[PDB]
């Protein structure tokens, strides 16, 4: 990774963009390599971009009644881009008075101009002194327009980064995933393009003023008739990007939507397909799409006449100003040219720039104040304090999630080295009590005193990408300190089984570890930290009795029996050794003192156009109305070969010179040509990604595992739109120009079979350069691309992780991180976009040559009288000037291919792939693996199950029960037999297999939807029936509490509910799919014994019948069942009584409760 050669570039370097020749040359023969890629140049580094702009916004914040975010950007960036304007501004007026010395050139041809002849030699060295300052100016200028929109873009996004780790709890709700990653999804190309047409606001009034004075000169007061009607298109062109804009704001809020869903479902993936819900996802996305691609095809027609408006004023100008000339006095060809080339800068000016000037401030505004209120939202306050009495205080504190109290009169004193117990029911506000003393939620009554040093352990554990050691530690190193917490939190064990001990690269969420894994090593985290207190919300959920037992007496009351704590625990006999003890229910505290107390009260191409038949014959349709065109202009141009028009036999030539002027007229494509091939490319878009979502639910779960959270929001997210609004729009403007250069050449060639040979040196040396550009630009348009990927994972992260990202304070560490995701998208993109400005500079410099050299040969070869070889000369170089348009159309259309060959790419994804009656099944010689090639987690299992009895599988944390649950639904590469009531698994289909169960995940999924749509997305269930359930199962009192009975819509993953409600939806699942097989992984996770009463009852009622293979690890749980399997060093061992599988195992029973021991052993 070299230093950036644009450092050390000389200026005649940077000014021909000559320092991109190492890396062109390089990627045209071979493929580029991670070296290849120089750094990014320090001015564009994120981090001094950001410091930059964030010390001019806060002079704003202090100097202003009104603070603007436009006046920060206006003092960093406003000299650079208006010093850039002036010099776009000259390339522009060069080119309007082209027609003043190109048009006495071509005069000259006629022998009866004496005047042209005569100093005919001095405009030629004119023309080409014009030709050459053009070029000099356009390019440098419009590329250091193009940095400057770079950098401003960078700098906005790290202080929107900024100001998401500082957001309040209370607007967390209001902001999802999906309403950030399309605010930087949308701006990501577009802002820094825009930038090069803002000038264009005014330079292109400035260059109507001056063409409308030259044109005064041929047609003194007619020429305003031509005016008026681009007055016309002006308006009608404003109406347009009004309607634009209203479809857009429309469509804005269900693409949110669609994509918070599409991010859950696919990080549930697995538990999608055990439910085998892959039909009611498609349907549900299915329907979110086709409300918002009706406003994409209004947005799209609209759209369209804007972009016509160009090609069908090509005539009705001329002939509006001309006409009212000719019927006074006659008028020469001569003069009718000179008109219409004219007429051709000045329909440029108003119906191509000036509009796209205008829309680019709509667009560059729209989004810098939709910026500036998203960084004045309301700030999370940290009430931090330097010292306090060494004790926390808390004072009837009563607490709202907004008429119901979470917490009403909550008041207790823990002095130092104190340990209370918190106690409750299942919603009882336990996790709410810790929240409030973090800060996290703001009391409307009461007061609380403590320091400021907290380290805190949450219900729901997160996992930060990168290593074991590295999520355990922070950004400190204590080695004596890290092997006392690893061996006092029983990680010792599990690490010893790992390929790279406890190197390994953890995945975003840890999907790779185990449920009672992650709890440890979230466990680990908040005991490494030193603080004052330590808030432990009911770390020993996922852990078995023993492994229980010893973390609580070795890393809990040993290790900071110094340090305050309080702990969340449904365990009596963590009760006996605490402090203090606190009973919560409904919010209010039952009971508080001591336990005493209580105790006695290329091919690309091909097939994106062959997906669906309607486009062939809508582009057959387009070809078949081409050729009669081309017909017809034959015909009548042929008919050709005091008056109102003059001609003459020495004029005569100016015909063809007229008849190429308005050939895009003449050749344009109509609402009956361009609205149905518009309407049909957005058909193809529709296809593509049902397609693509359909394959993505149908991969194997091992390719899956590699695919990042970021990775799959970026193709559904910018790749789509890119398909809907970018892509339909760029492939009409190419194919428009391709005819009009297709029809040019093929009706002059036949009349006149000299121009078509004069043409090929130029269109071979178009395509040549072509080819040799294009093999570079794809493959940095690919790394690109792919850049975009880790910006999208970060933001996911944080975003979950962000309660835990303040508590421990690591807010500096992520925002550096993000810096390394905008330095490395920034270093392809720069780079990108520089070899690009170098192509179309060589395209143009190409074009100056061949116009230099016909324009000598044209003027010496003249003689004396006529001169043909001038005629035919220039006029291939006036339809070349059509084709370098059409070739850099050319480059914007395989520049959006690239997205149309990544979608490709996942739809090629493989795929993975009365009956249940009694439920016995047999199994032989299952060995189960995550990954092919990799080390087996079961070896050579079998047993056998009689049908109608229910199975206890236990084993300590870690030792594989989930896989074995996932070995019976193929979610892993399995190797043995299976045979369900006589019938082996492989003969009948997968998806007939995994509809024989009913599955109780250990991880819950909830998508944002209503409550009736958790509980039945396929809506084949009634709302009686669905109310009888939570009856069973004890929902009622939940439902009831929200506005909406059953219509009451979750967001963000439920987290209006409590933990343990999220365990009592999906029993009511299970209990209504009503399966023969059912496998359950442990259902009651942190329930206390009351509520697991509700799991007991439905075990018998709901499930009296059928086959119930448990998974749980509390001990009460297992009288109920018959048969016992016990995993341990890979192996299944299988008894027949609980008190046999005790009798031989002495520790495990040491850490049985008393109040279960005598329960099993009366
Ligand atoms: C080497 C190298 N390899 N690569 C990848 C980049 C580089 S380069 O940037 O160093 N040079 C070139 O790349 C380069 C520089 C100038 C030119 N010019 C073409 C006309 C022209 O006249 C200029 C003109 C008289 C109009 C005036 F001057 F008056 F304006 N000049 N062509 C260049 N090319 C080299 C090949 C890659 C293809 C080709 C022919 C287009
Ligand atoms: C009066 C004025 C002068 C210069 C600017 N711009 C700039 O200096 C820069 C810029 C910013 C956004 C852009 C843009 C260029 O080009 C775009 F891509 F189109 O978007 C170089 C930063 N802006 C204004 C202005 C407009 C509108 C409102 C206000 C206001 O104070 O309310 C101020
Ligand atoms: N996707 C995966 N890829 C690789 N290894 C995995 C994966 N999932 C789990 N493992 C590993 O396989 C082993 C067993 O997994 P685990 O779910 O299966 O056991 P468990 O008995 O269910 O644990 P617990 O009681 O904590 O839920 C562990 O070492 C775990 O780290
Ligand atoms: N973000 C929230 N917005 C609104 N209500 C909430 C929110 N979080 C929790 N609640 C509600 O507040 C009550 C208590 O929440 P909960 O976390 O706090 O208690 P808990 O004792 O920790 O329960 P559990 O044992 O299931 O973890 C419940 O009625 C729950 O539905
Ligand atoms: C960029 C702008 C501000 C430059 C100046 C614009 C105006 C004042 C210029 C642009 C073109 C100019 C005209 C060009 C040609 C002629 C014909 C000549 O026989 C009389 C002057 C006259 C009619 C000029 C008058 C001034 C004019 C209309
Ligand atoms: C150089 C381009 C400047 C563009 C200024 C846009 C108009 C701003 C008007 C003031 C806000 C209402
Ligand atoms: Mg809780
Ligand atoms: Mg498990």
């Amino acid at each position: 990774m070299q230093r950036s050669p644009l450092e050390k570039a000389s200026v005649v370097s940077k000014l021909f963009f000559s320092w991109t020749r190492p890396i062109l040359r390089k990627g045209y023969r071979q493929r580029l390599e991670l070296s290849d890629i120089y750094q990014i140049p320090s001015v564009d580094s994120a981090d001094n971009l950001s410091e930059k702009l964030e010390r001019e916004w806060d002079r704003e914040l202090a100097s202003k009644k009104n603070p603007k975010l436009i006046n920060a950007l206006r003092r960093c960036f406003f000299w650079r881009f208006m010093f850039y304007g002036i010099f776009l501004y000259l390339g522009e007026v060069t080119k309007a008075v082209q027609p003043l010395l190109l048009g006495r050139i071509i005069a000259s041809y006629d022998p009866d101009n004496k005047e042209e002849r005569s100093i005919a030699i001095y405009l030629g060295i004119g023309l080409c002194l014009l030709f050459i300052v053009r070029t000099l100016l356009l390019h440098p200028a419009i590329f250091g327009l193009h940095h400057i929109g770079m950098q401003m873009r960078i700098a906005m996004f790290s202080l929107i980064y900024k100001k998401t780790l500082k957001l309040s709890s209370r607007v967390l709700d209001k902001i999802s995933i999906g309403q950030l990653v399309s605010l930087l999804s949308n701006n990501l190309n577009k802002f820094d393009e825009g930038l090069a047409l803002a000038h264009f606001v005014w330079i292109a009034p400035l260059q109507v003023a001056l063409l409308m004075g030259l044109i005064w000169e041929l047609l003194q007061a007619s020429a305003f008739c031509g005016l008026g009607f681009l007055i016309v298109l002006a308006l009608f062109q404003a109406g347009l990007g009004r309607m634009m804009m209203k479809y857009r704001d429309q469509r804005a809020g269900k693409i949110s939507e669609r994509l918070v869903i599409t991010s859950e479902m696919i990080e549930n993936i697995q538990s999608v397909k055990a439910y085998c819900w892959e039909e009611a996802m498609e349907k549900m996305i299915e329907n979110l799409r086709q409300t918002e691609l009706k406003l994409t095809r209004k947005a799209a027609y609209v759209r369209y006449f804007n972009s016509s408006a160009f090609f069908f004023s090509g005539f009705f100008v001329v002939f509006l100003s001309v006409l009212p000339y000719a019927l006074i006095k006659g008028i020469i060809l001569r003069k009718i040219f000179t008109t219409i080339s004219f007429c051709i800068v000045l329909r440029m000016a108003v119906t191509r720039q000036f509009p796209w000037a205008v829309q680019t401030w709509y667009d560059s505004l729209g989004a810098i104040n939709k910026i500036q209120d998203f960084l004045q939202k309301q700030e999370y306050k940290t009430l931090e304090y330097n010292l306090t009495t060494t004790e926390v205080v808390m004072e009837n504190v009563t607490a709202f999630w907004e008429g119901t109290p979470v917490l009403k009169d909550i008041n207790f004193k823990i002095e130092r080295g104190q340990l209370l117990a918190v106690a409750g029911s299942t919603g009882a506000g336990k996790t709410s009590l810790l929240m409030v003393i973090m800060g996290e939620l703001e009391p409307s009554e009461g007061k609380i005193k403590h320091s400021g040093r907290i380290s805190f352990c949450s219900q729901f554990s997160w996992i930060m990408p990168g290593t074991i050691k590295e999520n355990i530690i922070g950004v400190s190193y204590d080695e004596y300190r890290y092997r006392s917490v690893i061996k006092a939190c029983q990680l010792e064990e599990d690490i010893s089984k790992f390929a790279e001990k406890d190197n390994i690269v953890l995945g975003e969420g840890g999907i790779t570890l185990s449920g009672g894994q992650r709890a440890r090593i979230s466990l680990a985290r908040a005991v490494y930290k030193d603080a004052d207190l330590y808030l432990l919300d009911s770390p020993f959920g996922y852990l078995d009795v023993l492994t229980e037992k010893e973390i609580f007496e070795s890393c809990v009351c040993k290790l900071m029996a110094n340090k305050t704590r309080i702990l969340v625990t449904s365990k009596m006999e963590h009760l006996k050794k605490a402090d203090k003890i606190l009973i919560l229910h409904e919010g209010s505290s039952y009971f508080y003192g001591t336990f005493s107390e209580l105790q006695n009260l290329w091919n690309t191409y091909l097939r994106y156009i062959t997906v669906h038949k309607s486009l062939i014959f809508v582009l057959i349709w387009c070809l078949v109305i081409f050729l009669a065109e081309v017909a017809a202009s034959l015909v009548v141009l042929w008919l050709l070969g005091s008056y109102a028009v003059i001609i003459t036999s020495t004029s005569s030539y100016y015909v063809f010179y007229i008849y190429v002027g308005v050939a895009d007229t003449l050749l344009a494509m109509g609402f009956f040509r361009g609205l149905p091939l518009v309407h049909t490319l957005i058909t193809v878009s529709k296809i593509l990604h049902h397609k693509m979502l359909h394959s993505v639910l149908q991969a194997p779960m091992s390719t899956l595992n590699t695919l990042k959270a970021g990775g799959i929001l970026n193709r559904f997210s910018k790749d789509i739109a890119i398909l809907d609004d970018l892509l339909p729009l760029t492939i009409f403007d190419f194919i428009q120009l391709l005819l009009i250069v297709i029809g040019a050449i093929a009706v002059v060639a036949v009349l006149q079979p000299y121009i078509f040979v004069a043409t090929v040196p130029v269109i071979v040396a178009f395509i040549m350069l072509r080819a040799y550009f294009l093999q570079t630009s794809q493959q940095l348009k690919q790394l690109e691309s792919e850049g975009r990927s880790p910006i999208f994972t970060h933001l996911v992260t944080s975003l979950k992780g962000l309660w835990t990202l303040r508590a421990f304070g690591r807010q500096p560490y992520f925002e550096t991180l993000f810096h390394k995701a905008l330095n490395l998208h920034t270093a392809n993109w720069f780079l990108y976009l520089s070899t690009l400005r170098w192509f179309q500079m060589r395209i143009e410099m190409i074009f100056v040559i061949f116009f230099i050299a016909v324009t000598f040969i044209s003027i010496l070869t003249t003689g004396e009288g006529e001169g043909r070889v001038g005629i035919i000369l220039t006029l291939a170089m006036n339809i070349m000037s059509t084709l370098q348009w059409a070739v850099n159309s050319s480059i914007d259309v395989d520049s959006l291919m690239r997205s149309v060959s990544r979608v490709f790419k996942f739809i090629d994804m493989p795929t993975e792939g009365i009956w249940p009656s009694g439920g016995q099944m047999t199994v032989k010689d299952l060995t189960a693996k995550y990954t092919e090639g990799g080390n087996a987690i079961l070896e050579n299992i079998s047993f056998s199950i009689s049908p109608g009895q229910r199975v206890g599988l236990l084993g300590r944390t870690g030792s594989g029960k989930s896989t074995l649950l996932s070995a019976f639904l193929r979610l892993l590469n399995t190797e043995g037999e299976i045979q369900i009531d006589g019938v082996s698994w492989d003969s009948i289909t997968l998806q007939q297999w995994r509809k024989a169960f009913g599955v109780i995940p250990q991880k819950v999924f909830i998508f944002s939807g209503t409550f009736r749509k958790n509980l039945d997305p396929y809506e084949q269930w009634s709302d009686q029936e669905i109310w009888k359930v939570a009856d069973e199962v004890g929902l009622r009192s939940v439902i009831e509490q929200f506005p909406g009975k059953l219509d009451f819509v979750l967001v963000d993953g439920g987290c209006v509910l409590s933990h343990g409600h999220k365990q009592l939806m999906c029993l009511a699942r299970s209990v209504l799919s009503k399966a023969k097989i059912l496998l359950l992984d442990q259902p009651s996770a942190h329930l206390d014994p009351v509520t697991y009463q509700i799991i007991r009852r439905t075990l018998k009622q709901a499930f009296a019948d059928c086959t119930v293979i448990l998974c749980e690890h509390r001990i009460e749980a297992m009288l109920e069942c018959q048969q016992f399997l016990v995993i341990e060093e890979n192996k299944v061992r299988q008894y027949d009584s609980i008190q046999k599988l005790l009798n031989e195992r002495s520790l495990f029973r040491q850490a049985i409760s008393p109040s279960d021991r005598v329960k099993l052993f009366p």
